[PDB]
């Protein structure tokens, strides 16, 4: 029942459990062995005063400075402190945990030549609930953020408790723990990695996929509410015509979500109803029936499908990175110490940047879907703005759309950060990834999307009441509707909406709608 | 040697060699008979005069309008004409050909229900040097762009002639061909797809892969000419510590490039040299030896690899799109007319936007490399800006580095377009992909990168004969160095640089350096 951080199997979903659910983390005895053993071979090497970066030489540009092994502890200590210069807000408990969890798993791969105590210590914090106070800003892609974490391993820096930072020492005494003392290369192996962006990015992509599911969930409800066609979700057009993985998944998810609905119609019905409306004598015939529907309710598989692909690619990279020795230098039995740049988070930087873009478009789609039901000219017969009473006198959902519309614009002002490298440290770092910035951007767009989806969920439910097509809703649709109605009542007369939207946005955040679907239906969502 | 457009096996490279090398295109009778199978049943359905988007109805928001069969011809004609609102510059011959192919390969799938003569007419044009005049702007992701290619088939619009356009009516009769007639679904099937972004992206991604190869090529020459370390490219540092596909591919390419070099140095020896330079004691010493070279010379596998992974994914989505039925509606046997949205180039929109970002970081790395070699402090001994004679009097490459630095900034000004959807057509197209814009974006950064590498190649060659390290160069470096001089002589004294730069860039775009290796060397670069 405990998460296994062996540095080879760790998954994104598992990182969330540890970060969010608090799942316990255990370092297999086999890993500790590879560590303890490797810690002995490496120690013997450094014990000869041999040139080894971050162990017997300066840091970064100062690699030209040779340090005698006599200052083994000071070298690693001065590093953690001098580099503990993070600024800005502190990371959320869950975020901070994902970060540490990613680092623990990094050194656990048995290539950082660290003592087991370090692995045990990190694990202790994750289990005993000792969350380090990690400043969001500082890493160039993740020295600063990781330096603040490492600081807590020696009884320094700050620990996060109730959103506020508290001296690590005072907290250790309260827990009875005795601060550790960094050893040969111990301080460098703790901060030198992509754990910051990998842990944060892990949570995002994980939740991103949940957001994708919840997007399809509400989209299905809306489709049934407006009585759209199902043809656009037939397997033939995807599994065959367009074999895009993500596209096929979305289409399949929609097909199941709308299973058993008396609202949705099939092409064979639209053409049947159309060929009958043309009852007119001949020629150019103007009909009130639409053989199809706007892209917002037709190209769902393609758009959300492309979003899924990006997410898959991200999870893949995130998976590989999680189980990789992002560190330097690296030790390898019967080999010279590896001196490269595995701390560089370009792969994750590019990934998160892509999630930001992908997520932005997911929000674009939802926003336009909201605009659809609110537009009397595009609502397919629904009252303008879903007003149940007297229009004009009541605005209905008119004011509820702006926050969603305003969000699409905001999300569009977030540009990729993985290409914004700036040379620092005597040019020694002439090319960086800025991965942590990319991960945070993705998190913002993700967060914003919840608020947009909140307006879409409320609108849908409202649409259901207005049209009075609840008894026509499918099994999954009914669950979605009720899941929303349980949080927010139908909009009869105009009223304060701010709280209503924040309420559903929170629910969507906790994957509350994806839940109601699993426990209320036999539906299995991809 | 001909390439077959069957709609299932067509590859990116095939598209390149077809649009570039003027390769011949073959449509296996299998696909022909499939289009027949389709073209046979469908036409029958249209005979029943039953509703069918584009075939017996309006387009977009005009879907409510129903067109009686008696106008099968006109309808398909008005659409192609009125939608021929392409503006901006005209695509190049290869670009266009690359698009016309993508459209043929799509119709070859056999779900577009178009007459086989359509695939025969398209497959011909490509084989008979008849390229249409495609305006670059107008597609929302690609009616307009494809509306022009469809115009030439009906003997209308303009065809590409020596850079300029010319009435298709003149060229046709000037070849022995007579305009065609568009039957039901013929005009909509020709313009209702993502051939623009897919065809354009294909070339870009294909050329991008070579850039990565050529980026690695010169990078190796520089590392050698600067006497860098090999540790960074060791196999263990990747296949074991960080098994990122691209990262592994890059780390393997660098080893084969600097394979057997006299200028390169092994860590063991670096470690042994430094050690000897250290005086006994328990203090800190200052050395001139660098155990580790700067990021621009040690983080290639990570950065360039991240790019590779992005190009890999992009090539993947393209290969799927290339062989997908990106049309609408779709015709299958035993099934109803699938009315979906596979014309939505979202899958490629994201793909290309991702390429733009990746290739941008690639330029950042290359540029910082040019800076690393031109800065006497980061040159590692090389003279100021590689000045052959007396400095101050001669600037050397000082003025050359400016265009490269400037290009890095210009590239950063290109933002993602796949998220810039703008509603139109009575809200019928509430969500688009702007995929064609995304593809151009990558095409620009790709072209810009050629100039960046051009300055890097020249600078690198200069560094070589500036320190007299040619004899130390390895088999591959020599080949690379040789390729440079064959076009541009070594810089003896200040002189016009524009030509030399544009010359090396024009060569890079052709892949002169990538080939020089496969031949003069035998190296099979990934």
């Amino acid at each position: 029942v405990p998460v296994s951080v062996d540095g080879e199997t760790l998954t994104v979903e598992a990182v969330r459990r540890v970060a969010e659910e608090r799942a316990t983390v255990d370092v297999p005895a086999e890993s500790i062995a590879k560590a303890q053993k490797s810690r002995e071979i490496f120690e013997g090497i450094a014990e000869q005063n041999i040139p080894i970066y971050g162990v017997t030489t300066g840091y970064g540009a100062m690699i030209y400075m040779q340090v005698d092994k006599s200052k083994e502890v000071e070298l690693q200590t001065n590093l953690v402190r001098s580099h503990s210069a993070g600024v800005g807000p502190l990371f959320a408990e869950d975020e901070a945990r994902a970060i540490v969890a990613a680092r623990l798993n990094t050194l656990a791969k048995g290539h950082s030549a660290v003592r087991p105590i370090i692995l045990e210590r990190l694990a202790q914090y994750l289990n005993e609930g000792i969350t380090p106070a990690i400043p969001e800003i500082g890493s160039l892609g993740d020295l600063a953020p990781l330096s603040h974490v490492a600081s807590t391993l020696i009884g320094e820096g700050y620990v996060l408790r109730d959103g506020r930072p508290v001296e690590t020492a005072q907290v250790l005494a309260e827990r009875g723990i005795e601060p550790l003392e960094l050893r040969f290369k111990e301080g460098l192996a703790l901060i030198n990695g992509t754990s910051g962006m990998t842990g944060l990015g892990s949570l995002v992509v994980g939740r991103a996929l949940e957001q994708a599911q919840q997007a399809e969930i509400v989209t299905a409800l809306l489709i049934e509410a407006v009585r759209g066609s199902t043809s656009p979700f037939l397997a033939e057009g995807h599994d065959i015509a367009r074999p895009h993985e993500g596209q096929i998944d979305t289409a399949a998810n929609m097909r199941a979500l709308m299973r058993g609905s008396g609202l949705t119609v099939e092409h064979a019905d639209l053409r049947r109803e159309l060929q009958k409306d043309k009852e007119a004598g001949k020629d150019v015939q103007r009909s009130e029936i639409y053989l199809q529907k706007a892209y917002s309710l037709r190209a769902i598989p393609q758009v959300v499908g492309a979003v899924r692909d990006t997410l898959y690619h991200a999870r893949h990279k995130l998976r590989i990175e999680l189980n990789s020795a992002n560190d330097n230098p690296l030790f390898f039995e019967g080999k010279e110490i590896f001196h490269g740049a595995n701390f560089h988070g370009q792969p994750i930087a590019f990934a998160m940047d892509f999630v930001t873009i992908a997520l932005t478009q997911l929000g674009v789609l939802a926003e336009r879907q909201i605009n659809r039901v609110l537009n009397r000219h595009l609502s397919y017969g629904l009252p303008e703005f879903l007003v149940s009473g007297d229009p004009g006198l009541h605005s209905g959902f008119a004011g509820a759309q702006y926050p969603a519309t305003a969000l699409v614009a905001e999300n569009r002002t977030i540009g990729p950060a993985s290409t914004q490298s700036v040379p620092s440290n005597g040019d020694n770092q002439d090319v960086v990834s800025m991965g942590l910035i990319s991960a945070r951007n993705a998190r913002r767009v993700l967060s914003n999307n919840n608020k947009i989806l909140a307006v879409e969920y409320l609108a849908a439910a409202q649409a259901v009441d207005i049209s009075g097509r609840f008894d026509g809703l499918s099994p999954a649709a009914k669950a979605t509707y009720e899941a929303v109605r349980r949080l927010v009542p139908t909009l009869g007369v105009d009223r304060y909406m701010a709280d209503d939207i924040e309420l559903v946005a929170d629910a969507l955040s906790r994957g509350e709608f994806l839940r109601a679907i699993a426990r209320e239906t036999d539906i299995q969502l991809r």
